[PDB]
This record gives structure tokens, sequence and C-alpha cells, in this order.
């Protein structure tokens, strides 16, 4: 109901979003994404192939 | 005052500590330390060879 105003609404939950220090978390993914693995099970089949390139 | 009650006193808030994972701790010790470095400034003289043995 009335969903030209949800536009707005919409907009008003999409700008509460938290900011990330881009540093920080780059810093993180590289230093966590060197060295630890995932286990090779059937429950995580092709889901390490997804990292590789990152 | 009440010089003796203070053993269970301060007891009280040394239970407190919160638990730290001593493994999410120690992976996150080891991926950052490997390259991580400080300032070579006057500032932090005497403070990288601290830092070296651990």
């Amino acid at each position: 109901d009335e969903i030209d105003k949800q536009n707005q609404v919409i907009l008003s939950e999409l700008c509460k979003q938290q900011a990330q220090d881009l540093i920080w978390a780059i810093r993180t993914l590289r230093a966590n994404f060197r060295d630890h693995q995932l286990e090779s099970s059937p429950r995580y089949d092709k889901i390490e192939d997804l990292f590789e390139p990152l």
C-alpha cells in the first residue's frame, strides 16, 4: 500500500549501513587469506575454488 | 576498612574477566605478526626489539 512512498522508506533503511574501515578490512583479509584453509570434506565441495582469485 | 574481607571482594573483580578463545587469539597474532611493522621514528625507538621473541 502506497508503493511510491516506499522509494523513500526503503532508502531510509539503505542509508543506515555501517561504514567499514577499508585499510583494516583489506589488511585483515590479506593476513587471514595467506595460510588458512578449508576442510577437504564433501560438505565443502566446490567452495574453495571461489576464493583462489580473491 | 575491613582489610580481611577485601580478599573476597577483590576476588569478585578478578573472577569477572572475559574468557578469550585461545585458538582465535593465537591465529590472529600469527597472521598479523608475520609482516606488519611499526614506524621507525624517534618515538617508536626500542619498541620493535621488545616484540621480536614473541
